[PDB]
């Protein structure tokens, strides 16, 4: 069958490289997996292909908002 998940998608918009004791990297425009919703906080936590899941900054996330995935 396909390969996705229905819940919810979004890419990096920046690089963003997870230095703090607490944090995921990301490669501009990578495919993350969102796990953790973010609340007037800012802070979204995605998983990798990889295994490896972080808190990032929302303002560099953006939802793929791409229906109708050929």
């Amino acid at each position: 069958g396909s390969s996705g998940s229905s819940g919810g998608h979004c890419v990096a918009i920046y690089h963003f490289e997870g230095s703090s004791e607490g944090t995921i990297s990301m490669a501009e425009g990578e495919d993350l997996s969102l796990m953790e919703e973010d609340k007037g906080d800012g802070w979204t936590r995605v998983r990798r292909k990889e295994g490896g899941e972080g808190y990032v900054p929302t303002s560099y996330l953006r939802v793929t908002s791409g229906p109708s995935s050929g």
